[PDB]
């Protein structure tokens, strides 16, 4: 009926088992929008939480904060109230020579380089999507003209050690991580981002679908700074295609 | 200068080098009117920051988010811009039946049940806040007439199964936290929360000073449930908590 940190209702939802959920709140709107009938439910911390239509089924659009803890309350609230599958989208950098800006990624696995998958399996447990999510992402994503990679995502709890970023106050990274984004190349892996192992494992072992979709704005191997406008065009991709991965999931 | 995501810049801060952190940006401005010339600096995502001035020096007001990952970035970019403190505040429940509603809760250590403290320090390192600043919020606290615990707190990066909540989707707790409450309870610990692992550990192992103070508003162990008055009031004696402990730090 209701929940702790969302602020929505089961009734609020309009039947809805399907939730797109971004990082950023002031994206949940704009995703809202290339839907019907967007309706605003409520926002609290981290959590705008939208309402919408797509082909006359209700979808829920709600933000998730910055990394697995903020994005564990959202996955679970969401399911306390109906919903079943999860679609991720964002933008990230890549760290292969081969994947250019304006590319997708969808995650096929997440390196689990976090805390909060832990707290619903033990670390042997893969970091999976769900096969159909991954499946309807891939196929959005390639419909869209986009050049699309399927592979690994490593998913870091911090932005900057965990990223092996020197650039920092200290300028120093824990033994742990130092050589690891070499490490992480040389494993076939795709990109950095901070939520998809807690989101993946979470899900994998709780009976809830879901997946990662994410344009690629930056790559961290090649200097050469993006234009605004391929930025802004990779932007308004990725939202469009993980609203139809959506669409292709309805039933 | 320049920071990723805080957008702000050295300039803005005006010279600040302690930072009153709490997690929740709609608390920021309730922190900032409480000390002088307040003014809002800028906000994305969960960072909402404002500016002010404590007894003549300039301060910073940052939100951090939910969570040790929103917290770690937050910490990180103000460190580029100058900060060296920073004063965690915020209310929580409590394990431990002899801890009231009201009570205020200074942390001496956390039970690191978080993922991103290992990115700064491996998990052998302890997540323990600076002395002086403890030592200022265990004075404020008591001057506010608060009833004060000093103790260890579990920091969880989960608010359901971390905190061995059942009452959820799955009914499910995984085996590493199944017991676990129980085990912290009779261990001693005051509390859980979701950012103190995090903070403590990056900021003790990278020559910041950090500590944590809260204001109880639940009891676990307890039946009975606080008015929103009672609430309303942990909260303002919470943030009047901190900025008295941040005006002793200067």
């Amino acid at each position: 009926k209701t929940v702790f940190h969302l602020g929505v209702t089961e009734a609020d939802l309009n039947g809805a088992t399907l939730a797109i959920i971004p990082g950023d709140p002031a994206r949940v709107q704009k995703i809202a929008e290339l839907m019907d009938n967007p309706v605003f439910l409520a926002s609290h911390r981290e959590y705008t939480v939208y309402r919408a239509e797509l082909d006359g089924q209700s979808v829920v659009v709600c933000s998730t904060g910055i990394g697995g803890p903020s994005t564990s309350i959202a996955v679970e609230e969401l399911a306390q109230l109906g919903v079943r599958t999860f679609l991720r989208v964002g933008t990230t950098g890549a760290i292969q020579p081969h994947v250019n800006v304006g590319d997708m990624i969808v995650t096929t696995g997440s390196v689990r380089l976090d805390g909060a998958s832990l707290h619903f399996a033990p670390m042997e447990f893969p970091a999976v999507p769900d096969f159909d999510v991954a499946t309807a992402m891939k196929a959005a994503a390639q419909e869209s003209g986009a050049t699309v990679h399927m592979g690994v995502t490593a998913s870091s709890d911090t932005f900057y050690p965990g990223q092996e970023r020197y650039d920092t106050f200290t300028g120093r990274v824990v033994r742990r991580f130092q050589g690891s984004m070499k490490e992480w190349q040389d494993m076939g892996v795709l990109n950095f981002e901070m939520e998809s192992a807690t989101l993946l494992t979470m899900c994998a072992s709780s009976g809830l679908k879901a997946g990662c979709v994410a344009g690629v704005i930056i790559n961290r191997t090649q200097k050469e700074i993006p234009d605004h406008a391929t930025l802004k065009e990779t932007e308004a991709r990725s939202i469009k295609v993980v609203v139809e991965a959506a669409r292709k999931m309805l039933k």
